[PDB]
């Protein structure tokens, strides 16, 4: 049974999946896609979008998966990181909510020129990201753990960090001297899985 | 118990929140916030967003639930339509991601000028719209049952419903002798749900 997680965007939506997999202890292979491949590639891609999963079993059969935040929950769900109750599940989804509405304002830079890009930037940052890093930020604290949920690993933790890494894509110290509990989450996460310690390291 | 689904809209994100409850045969209660009362509305609601859920139990204990897909995942879990298999709960989560990608095209039209909302609703009929429309017809085929995903009602059936609507909303003829697996999706949904069914209509 051989993982291989199909993108083109290093920094993006796959992101969710390898961290997944990396705390899980789950092997897989990366396979980037160029630019310049893609129209190649795209047909033999089911639904033509990427990221996508390809999963083939010692019989050489494939399993296709797509849409990578469904991915991230079924490889979650499977190695018990979308909580332990059903109140935990519902905190998961909380935070992973929040972060993708965090991770909807970055996208609005994406793809731009020099400007557009400088001025949505700039608008973003004063609009709904510090919003939505304070919501995070009680969030958290409302945790019962040292965690987003809890003080085990879940899929909200990792959807986390990639979208505060986003953030500090734009601006680099936005988050200085600020949102202290979010800062505590990547300590903590880091702590609780030596893979992704590692991983983020590398 | 005593469950408020609080909201502005209407047509809004809580229709997924109260489209799970009617098909679990959960009572609860509408509390509609006008514009001119938000302002005071606001701070009494944590996190200040709606919609939000509001459960009070026989001793005056209040729970509040926010993240409309979050509140509507927990209760469709809590009910047994979020997939009885993980691979099952992979597909219900792969055509929720799926909708949710229409669902944010139908959002660039909202809050618009009418000059370029009627821009912005012909850009997107014309783009991605149809494209998304193409995968949501495709996942319904590969379905093992003749809902969204089995045979029983699915989160995923909801949320379809609710987009497919919308678009309907920009354009009453866009799926007219069109994307037939949609509208069979939906003769099938209501065959499966009287409950639903009768909601729909009143």
């Amino acid at each position: 049974d051989h993982i291989k997680v199909i993108y083109f965007n290093g920094r993006g939506r796959a992101e969710s999946i390898q961290m997944t997999l990396v705390a899980a202890g789950v092997n897989y292979e990366d396979e980037r896609i160029s630019f310049q491949d893609w129209p190649k590639i795209k047909p033999t891609i089911p639904g033509g979008r990427l990221p996508a999963v390809k999963i083939t079993d010692n019989h050489g059969h494939v399993k296709w998966m797509v849409e990578s935040l469904a991915i991230a929950r079924y490889m979650a769900k499977k190695h018990h990181m979308m909580g332990g109750t059903e109140e935990e599940y519902y905190n998961v989804e909380k935070l992973i909510g929040q972060a993708e509405d965090l991770e909807h304002e970055y996208y609005k830079t994406l793809m731009k020129p020099e400007e557009e890009k400088q001025k949505i930037i700039k608008e973003i940052l004063n609009g709904k990201v510090p919003v939505l890093l304070d919501i995070i930020c009680e969030s958290l604290k409302a945790s019962t753990g040292k965690l987003a949920v809890g003080d085990k690993v879940t899929l909200a933790d990792l959807v986390l960090i990639a979208v505060i890494d986003h953030v500090t894509d734009l601006d680099k110290e936005f988050l200085t001297g600020k949102y202290p509990e979010i800062h505590k989450h990547r300590e903590n996460l880091l702590a609780s899985s030596p893979r992704l310690a590692k991983y983020l390291s590398d």
